[PDB]
């Protein structure tokens, strides 16, 4: 009763197709590097004296 | 009280016969063995690549 009238038909489909390069017709995934600095520098403090 | 007209009778019954054949004609439980075989494949991958 459940299964009364069911009828199934293909419509279509769809493919896992890789290219092998061998022309290499691909960036990949790019790397770059770049360089940061920082600047660090001192002061003076006040001074200590003995008299 | 709870047992006035009880009446109890008979009707059948059945037998646990065996049948001990001497040519034998009993397929008993056939023994087979087969296999499935199964194919595995290795793809490749897209590249990485510095330009």
């Amino acid at each position: 009763a459940a299964l009364s009238g069911l009828t199934v038909t293909g419509v279509g489909y769809s493919l896992e197709a890789r290219l092998t390069n061998i022309n290499q017709l691909e960036m990949g995934l790019l790397i770059d590097s770049d360089v940061q600095k920082q600047g660090f520098m001192i002061p003076t403090l006040p001074p200590l004296v003995i008299v």
